[PDB]
Formats: C-alpha cells, structure tokens, sequence
C-alpha cells in the first residue's frame, strides 16, 4: 500500500489563457528554465525537443532539497491547456514516494484573464507520510506560475 496526497495552487492572471499557455507549451521552455528561475540550478540537461516525452535532469545548488531529480513531460494538451510532468527518478522517489505527478491547467476566466491551476499528486509509503509532508509543497509550481505571469504582463 501507499497513501495518495494531492495539493493544489491557483494564480489569477490578467492575461488570456492563450498567452499564458503560449509560455507553458513553448518547446524552448525547458532549456530556458534557469532564465525563468535564476540561481536555482547547478546543472540542467535536457533530452528531447521540448515536447511530450522530453526528459529534464535537474541538479540544484547545495542547500536545496532535493538535490537532483529527473522529470518527464507526460502530456502537453493544447486543446485543454493541460500539462503533466512526472518525477521519474531521484528526488522524492528516494523518500518513500512511489509516484509523483505535477499538473498545470490554464483556465480562461475572461477575455484577457485566466487562472493557472497547478497541483501535485504523490503516492507515499505510510511510514514516510510524516517525513515528506512538510517537504512536498506547491512552492515550485507557484514559483513557475509567478514567473510566467510576470514574463507575460510586465512592461
Ligand atoms: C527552477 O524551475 C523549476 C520549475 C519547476 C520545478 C518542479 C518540476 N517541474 C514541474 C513542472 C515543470 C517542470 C519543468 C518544466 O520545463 C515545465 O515546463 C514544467 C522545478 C524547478
């Protein structure tokens, strides 16, 4: 057995869903993640063209937990503006977690408005629930949402 946990974040953004989705689905996004989020990375290696199936090997500078993990783009759905990115090696998988999936859904609210609905689902062995609970937060998805919003809006 494992236990399933799901955590959620929303950001309202004063830009269209189309504009926001342009950035989340840009095939160059992975390779530019260090520009988008400066000072995070020690190393970033990308296998793939940025579309579905791309693997990102991410190593973070000392003092960051986790230190390294591999991520894979599982879904990049233009019709529903839905992105799924799986932690496939390392990271929380070395802390009793057997499944880790980030979902990002860009939902239109108005002509020039949308909500970025980010969530994390993980499956954890029961004896590890207490250990991973404070470590797995929406922090990284909220950081990405904040930075994408700012990149679209700010002049
Ligand atoms: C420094 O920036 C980071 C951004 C996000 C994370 C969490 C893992 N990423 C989950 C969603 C995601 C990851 C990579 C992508 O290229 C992407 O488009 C979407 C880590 C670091």
């Amino acid at each position: 057995s494992t236990v399933t946990k799901v955590i959620h974040h929303e950001l309202e953004v004063a830009a269209s869903a189309d504009d926001i989705w342009t950035v989340y689905s840009w095939p160059g996004l992975a390779k530019h993640l260090p520009d988008l989020l400066p000072g995070a990375f020690e190393k970033l290696e990308i296998i793939g063209d940025g579309g579905v199936g791309t693997i990102l090997d991410m190593t973070f500078v000392p003092g960051e937990f986790p230190h390294e993990y591999k991520e894979k783009f599982i879904l990049v759905d233009n019709e529903h503006r839905l992105k799924k990115v799986q932690m496939i090696e390392g990271g929380y998988l070395d802390l009793g977690v057997t499944y880790y999936m980030d979902t990002i859904h860009v939902v239109p609210t108005g002509k020039d408005s949308c909500v970025i609905k980010s969530s994390t689902e993980y499956h954890v062995k029961p004896e590890f629930v207490k250990i991973v609970e404070p470590l797995i937060t929406t922090g990284p998805l909220a950081a990405m949402a904040d930075a994408i919003s700012k990149l679209v809006l700010e002049h």
